């Protein structure tokens, strides 16, 4: 491990002696650092699966259209046409937020990429919760956010010329809100995280169940950094994107979203999502 923190670097992973990682090991530098970057691992499918397989219980994205065409578990970003999905992740959020269990861990592999200013935004949400004083802490405790997904999901092929109703109809059966303590705990690193999102964060109500003043969500989103559109806040790290470097993060404590750039190129990544088998997202707090 060569730094500390989020750009922390590796450099002994062997993409064909991957036996010698254990899932303990690789686990707690995650949880420690947040965000780490394998070096120059190039693996071929099969040996990012086993990978993804040391690091958790992989799950494999619910729509099919992300899939890489030999490997339901990898979620493939592509400007290739017919590969994948292009430009996904343009927003904040947390993988899979919005579904009953989210990942403890995200990994991208980026396979093709073009110049060298993309890449991924990344917030602390464990940093920004306890940047706060405790006044302005107290009327998030206690209380849950909903998560409604559904304005950002995307169009598929196998949607044209249906009635945009019956796509929306089916998306809210698929995907329909969901409702997260705002205030989670990390159930390893015990860490307080304020676990909101500015895509798709609607409101907050408290135990009773009665609506949160609508100035506690808007006060706290922009706490995160998340409403800064030239991402200057101090809150956000930029990671760019290398090709073999796999980026590995914690999905529970780090908000992240795509940055783009301005080179000619196919731009490809593959990502695989792992379960770690504790509360997810977290305890509530
Ligand atoms: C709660 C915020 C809504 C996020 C919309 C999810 C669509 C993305 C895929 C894409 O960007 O096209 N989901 C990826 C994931 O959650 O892992
Ligand atoms: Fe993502």
């Amino acid at each position: 491990v060569k730094g500390e923190g989020l750009g922390a670097q590796i450099t002994g992973v062997d993409p064909k002696n991957l036996d010698d990682i254990t899932t303990d090991e690789i686990r707690d530098i995650v949880y420690a650092n947040k965000l780490v970057i394998l070096k120059d691992v190039n693996p071929s499918p099969e040996e990012f699966l086993k990978l993804g397989k040391i690091v958790g219980q992989i799950v494999p994205y619910y729509e099919p259209m992300y899939h890489h065409e030999d490997h339901p578990e990898i979620f493939v970003s592509s400007t290739e046409e017919g590969q994948g999905v292009p430009k996904t992740g343009a927003f904040w959020h947390i993988d899979y937020m919005f579904m009953p269990e989210p990942f403890a861990f995200s990994m991208v592999l980026p396979l093709a990429v073009p110049g060298h200013d993309r890449g991924t935004y990344f917030i602390d949400l464990a940093k920004v919760w306890a940047s706060l004083p405790a006044a302005q802490q107290a009327p998030a405790r206690g209380t849950l956010s909903t998560h409604d997904p559904r304005r950002h999901i995307k169009i598929r092929p196998s949607d044209v010329y249906r009635p945009i109703g019956e796509v929306w109809d089916e998306i809210s059966r698929a995907t329909p809100p969901i409702k997260w303590p705002t205030v989670i705990r990390h159930p390893k690193t015990g860490e307080e995280i304020l676990y909101i999102c500015a895509t798709g964060t609607t409101k907050i109500e408290d135990k009773d169940g009665n609506l949160v003043d609508p100035a506690v969500l808007a006060e706290l989103l922009a706490a995160t950094g998340q409403l800064d559109p030239e991402y200057n806040s101090p809150f956000i790290h930029t990671q760019h994107y290398e090709v073999g470097d796999i980026i590995l993060w914690d999905n529970r404590v780090l908000m992240h979203r795509a940055k783009h750039g301005t080179a000619s190129g196919t731009l490809t990544t593959y990502r695989l999502t792992m379960l770690d088998g504790l509360e997810t997202p977290g305890y509530p707090a």
